[PDB]
């Protein structure tokens, strides 16, 4: 009823948009693939290393915030909390898939500074810089646009996940439907209003959210296209 819950309903109706627009990219029908190995789907998994560790420090680091009184900002603490802990989850499949290989450590650190990774390297950075100054709900709806895209991105990794869990009857953790399946903050999202200045700030976040997550799939598809020959090496790691 209130002006200020349709503006917030208005931002909630375009993230599902961005939603479904994001889940037509070329990338995702390929990883749903049931006709290629799920081995060979999964060759863009140590891409995601540019990534994971750096999501971790942005729910740390600069999502949290310990020494806060505002009722929003302690219900985005909590949500870091959860989030915070994926990083090992990401390690522990890269082992499972036998991409924790020996290496130079500078060919690791060129591997992650790679340009072909660059968008996916920036993006917990351009997050980070586009919400420093933001308040709480504004914070939150950051945080919802990026739960919407990951959500998209793991329900089709988890594809080719399970069916190499199954496989080799061994427990993945990141790429598996129990990092898909983790008061909520599209709850407090449904429940708060907006500004007509939040309103039009927050179109500006969703859009720039989905934008950078379009990258980084765009550098996933570049890079599966130039490892058509690899594939995930399960069996190394048993
Ligand atoms: N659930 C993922 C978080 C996540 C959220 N958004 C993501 C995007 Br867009 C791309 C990638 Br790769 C990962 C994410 C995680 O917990 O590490």
């Amino acid at each position: 009823v209130p002006r200020g819950s349709h503006m917030m309903k208005a931002i909630l109706q375009l993230i599902l948009e961005k939603r479904q627009e994001f889940e037509k990219l070329p990338c995702f029908e390929f990883v749903r693939d049931e006709t290629i190995s799920p081995e060979e789907r999964l060759i863009l998994y140590p891409c995601i290393a540019a990534f994971a560790l750096n999501f971790r420090d942005l729910n740390r680091y600069d999502y949290r915030d310990d020494n806060s009184s505002d009722y929003y900002q302690k219900i985005i603490n909590i949500h870091t909390q959860e989030d915070a802990k994926h990083w090992e989850w990401f390690l522990n499949d890269l082992e499972l898939l036998g991409f924790d290989k020996t290496m130079r450590f500078s060919e690791a650190l060129r591997f992650v500074w790679s340009d072909d990774l660059l968008h996916t390297r920036r993006l917990c950075h351009n997050i980070a810089v586009l919400s420093h100054d933001l308040e709480p709900v504004m914070k939150m709806v950051v945080i919802e646009a990026m739960e919407t895209a990951g959500l998209v991105i793991f329900h089709a990794l988890a594809k080719p996940g399970e069916s190499i869990a199954k496989a080799t009857r061994r427990k993945y953790l990141y790429v598996a439907d129990s990092h898909v399946e983790v008061e909520n903050i599209i709850t407090i999202l449904e429940q708060t209003q907006l500004s007509s200045e939040q309103e039009e700030k927050a179109k500006e976040i969703v859009n720039k959210v989905f934008q950078w997550s379009t990258n980084l799939i765009g550098e996933f598809e570049r890079y599966v296209k130039a490892h058509r020959s690899e594939k995930a090496q399960p069996t190394a790691a048993y």
